[PDB]
DNA sequence: GGATTACACCCAAGACACCAGGCACGAGACAGAAAAACACAACGAAAACGGCCACCACCC
């Protein structure tokens, strides 16, 4: 970030290259790359199924899950969460309101608030719930698989 | 007119003496820096922001 590389063959080339730029700090401050360094400059640079991942964004951020299904477009990848849910107590939500969570109970949901379609796969409200755990498409931008570090309540929970 | 004879001296060999180029070291005043400059108390007053992008949203 904040460095640029232009390539040409003379140093007042590279300066006309950025001259006529206000996106440029005033300075000529540039440096030259050794014959190593050159492709080091240009050098581009682990999502499995059953990998146990968290979440970023909108109101389940913060959550780690179990990836369950990537769709062949290969931008969106399904999770198995726990679900968040208020079982219609306040129905009439963001990250910092937002009650604990809960794997899901059929019979909650029914006793306070549900198109059964099989065996522990529920579909609430166009959430699906299977086995009380929560499925949704998240993309894949949404979701962390790299550097994770497992904490107390997942030791107790995964 | 050259050698030869008779002879004056004097100057180079030999002993012990000297100059200035630069080189190590003082310090030099410049400047340039810092760096601190009363006690106690009372009151009122105002106090971060851009772009971000799911999400609700509207017409299509």
């Amino acid at each position: 970030k904040g460095h640029v590389y232009i390539e040409a063959r003379k140093a007042e080339a590279i300066n006309d290259a950025l001259k006529g730029n206000v996106n440029v700090f005033s300075n000529n401050s540039k440096f030259l790359v050794g014959i190593v360094e050159y492709k080091d400059l240009l050098r581009p640079v682990k999502l499995t199924r059953g990998s146990y991942v968290r979440v970023k964004n909108g109101k389940f951020k913060g959550d780690l899950a179990q990836v369950d299904e990537v769709l062949e477009n290969g931008l969106e990848a399904r999770l198995k969460l726990v679900p968040r849910l208020d079982y219609g107590k306040d129905l009439s939500y963001t990250s910092k309101f937002r009650p604990a969570q809960r794997l899901f109970s059929e019979a909650e949901a029914r006793v306070h608030e549900i198109r059964r379609d099989r065996d522990g796969f529920v579909t609430y409200g166009g959430e699906e719930y299977y086995e009380g755990f929560l499925y949704k498409t998240f993309r894949l931008q949404n979701l962390i698989v790299n550097s994770i570090n497992p904490t107390l309540n997942e030791l107790s929970l995964f």
